[PDB]
DNA sequence: TTGACTCTCTTAAGAGAGTCA
DNA sequence: TTGACTCTCTTAAGAGAGTCA
């Protein structure tokens, strides 16, 4: 809600929950062909989720407190960053998973940033494969590889060059 | 149906008309703080932009062509792969720009490939800087690079381990 | 047969808000 | 107040199809 000691105290609330949600871990590629352990904290499958979070979606979930009387409401995902600028050069910021874990809820494992950084983590080679991310990813992202590209750059004729 | 000679003759006259679109020449990233050079064929701004080649949104155009009556239309960029296959691993196939420029229409800079893979072009390090892609980047992705987090991984309490 | 417009849809990373009990 | 559902929207890489003359 408006004020600091509000928002402070939504934070509080939201980690304390969180911090009781199951701690999974997942052995994940780091890049350099090493590999690492993350400890992600994993919102339940179904109901009930947790004091104040409920899913609106196959994979998205919403954090509820009541504060002046009033229902305020955040993606389950944004609650760590609310004192936070909520834009960044004209775009929207997101919540991100550097663990590309979507019911993770580990602030250890978000960072705010554009959708655009948000998706690129998912080529990332990863923290010790070459990640250039100033704030750095905890793994090697998921689409990260050769691809499977069906069909290259081709002409019939000579109308072009590279 | 169309026949194997009746789509090679509509790529024929797809390259016969693109490669009368104004070839513009572009110095762009490679990587690895190389610079290189990519002629990119691009449609025009605005009506009339071809024999055959309608506006269908702000950045997207079709092909159209009536063969033995019947009329037949496809996206722009997707000619040059009629005689491939429309799927890999289950994902539809895309028509891919390795040069990044939406307006270009040069088969020399297209691939055809899962929108993931085309997607993750985006923030390839480029072919001189560390492109991993089985069918080679032509250049480093526009959105290469080390972004511009707001926030990132952070906890108020202890309640969290990475 | 052709040009120049019109409309909505797909995907996978993300969102806001309403209806009930 | 809190829980458990419902709906549609955003973005930026990509698509299909209709109308009229
Ligand atoms: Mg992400
Ligand atoms: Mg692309
Ligand atoms: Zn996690
Ligand atoms: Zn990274
Ligand atoms: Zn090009
Ligand atoms: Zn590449």
């Amino acid at each position: 809600a408006l004020t600091n000691a509000q928002i402070l105290a939504v934070i509080d609330s939201w980690e304390e929950t969180v911090g009781q949600f199951p701690v999974i871990t997942h052995h994940v590629p780091l890049g350099g062909g090493l590999q690492g352990t993350l400890h992600c904290y994993e919102i339940p499958l179904a109901a009930p989720y947790g004091v104040g979070f409920a899913k609106n979606g196959p994979t998205r979930w919403q954090y509820k407190r009541t504060i002046n009387q009033v229902v305020h409401r955040w993606g389950s995902h944004t609650v760590p960053f609310l004192l936070e600028p909520d834009n960044i050069n004209g775009k929207t910021c997101t919540a991100s998973h550097l663990c590309h874990n979507t019911r993770c809820h580990n602030p250890l494992h978000l960072c705010w940033e554009s959708l655009d950084d948000n998706k690129g983590r998912n080529w990332c080679p990863g923290p010790n494969g070459g990640c250039v991310h100033a704030v750095v990813c905890l793994r090697q992202g998921p689409l990260y590889g050769p691809g499977a590209t069906v069909a290259g750059p081709q002409q019939r004729g000579s109308h072009f060059v590279v």
